């Protein structure tokens, strides 16, 4: 399912990658407004974070005004767990726990953002967890615990492990490599995979996760076996 939890509070989808999560500066449209169209007639509906248009999993959709009061509030004391699935080239060197890299944001005539790392950037921290190594790459736990605009891929490409199929911040060799290895895998290799959060109407804490679609876990698959 798309869906995968909905209260009178709040909407929690798996975004596919592939798809914006709002329209940008043209002629498009994303997610919600996608949303709006299937549910015409909802009193009030926003988007509590964002995600990459080629990133999927976890996305939080407040479904009143006082959940979204709620969930920005728990946002900006950095109070949720967002763990997302990397697939990273090369080795991911062990004592690094984590990158506090400042970034500084820009946006493109298109509309499309560039991040890049720099002093006259906002303060920025990603930890991440070694999952499992392959023979050319690694799965990593990339955990952003500010909630900058391509923080994850910008960390990972600084700490020389650029993300499979990042197009802005990656290598193409290291896709290369994965397409003759017979990853199947032609999308951003990330995704939003836990959240943990509290509900804005019960108090209660919660842990949502995405599955990852086919194409990943086929990828996964078969580095698993890559030699």
């Amino acid at each position: 399912d798309v869906i995968m939890y909905e209260d009178d509070h709040i909407l929690v989808l798996n975004k596919p990658s592939g798809t914006a999560v709002h329209g940008g500066s043209g002629l498009s449209f994303g997610v919600i407004e996608g949303l709006r169209a299937l549910r015409p007639e909802a009193r009030f509906l926003e988007l509590v974070h964002r995600l990459d248009r080629d990133t999927s999993g976890v996305l939080l959709v407040a479904k009143k005004r006082s959940a979204l009061r709620s969930l920005h509030e728990q946002l900006r004391e950095k109070g949720m767990q967002k763990d997302y699935l990397a697939l990273v080239r090369g080795q991911w060197q062990s004592h690094v726990k984590s990158v506090q890299a400042p970034l500084l944001k820009n946006i493109l005539q298109s509309g499309e953002r560039i991040v890049r790392v720099s002093q006259e950037g906002k303060p920025s921290e990603t930890r991440f967890k070694v999952e499992e190594r392959y023979a050319f790459a690694t799965l990593v736990r990339c955990s952003p615990v500010t909630g900058r605009t391509h923080q994850i891929r910008v960390h990972t490409q600084y700490a020389g492990h650029p993300i499979a199929f990042d197009d802005r911040y990656g290598d193409r060799e290291f896709d290369r490599q994965l397409t003759e290895a017979g990853t199947g895998l032609n999308r951003l290799f990330l995704h939003a995979a836990a959240l943990k959060f509290t509900h804005p109407g019960t108090g209660e804490v919660m842990r949502i996760e995405a599955p990852m679609d086919e194409g990943l876990k086929r990828c996964l698959q078969k580095m698993r076996n890559a030699r």
